[PDB]
């Protein structure tokens, strides 16, 4: 599809067997998601943005769904105000801005 | 152009005479930029960012280039980490999200 900006770009996502709605966010260089469980090992990382930092757990090699397109990569879950789909899933999903 | 997310899609602009980097940020609504200054008078804003909410100097109608391209539109200044370029200005340079 192409995605115009007027409005945020939201879209569903499957991650977790749960559904969400997510950000397209070129801004974010990795994937940040609400409090939720995923399988497997993580590790503790803090992420920076406005506002300051927030304490995340970064999980790797895991699967979502972004409007209906299959990626892996690492998701970091904590408690961000929006779940954001940075680049490190946008570039497997081939997204780019164009204008 | 049509641009990859491989790398952060930071772009050159220029704002009263002067050439910054900034990152085009589909995940932001407004633009913001580091401190600096600009004419005019300004309005508060409160945004809300991954972090928490910060207080910025709302200016509005103010002339901006972003790769290459022109724009006149609202510009934050106040303490973000990197100068982002949301939607606000994205929509006026055309671009969309495509994949
Ligand atoms: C500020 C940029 C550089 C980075 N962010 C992504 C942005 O797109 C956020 C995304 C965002 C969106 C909503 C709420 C909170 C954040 N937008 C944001 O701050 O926009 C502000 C300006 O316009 C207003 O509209 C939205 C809030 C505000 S981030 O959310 O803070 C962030 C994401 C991932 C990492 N780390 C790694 O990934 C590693 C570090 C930071
Ligand atoms: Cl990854
Ligand atoms: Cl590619
Ligand atoms: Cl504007
Ligand atoms: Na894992």
């Amino acid at each position: 599809p192409q995605i115009t900006l007027w409005k945020r770009p939201l879209v569903t996502i499957k991650i977790g067997g749960q559904l969400k709605e997510a950000l397209l966010d070129t801004g974010a260089d990795d994937t940040v998601i609400e409090e939720m469980s995923l399988p497997g090992r993580w590790k503790p990382k803090m992420i920076g943005g406005i506002g300051g930092f927030i304490k995340v757990r970064q999980y790797d090699q895991i699967i979502i769904e972004i409007a209906g397109h299959k990626a892996i990569g690492t998701v970091l879950v904590g408690p961000t105000p929006v779940n954001i789909i940075g680049r490190n899933l946008l570039t497997q999903i081939g997204a780019t801005l164009n204008f």
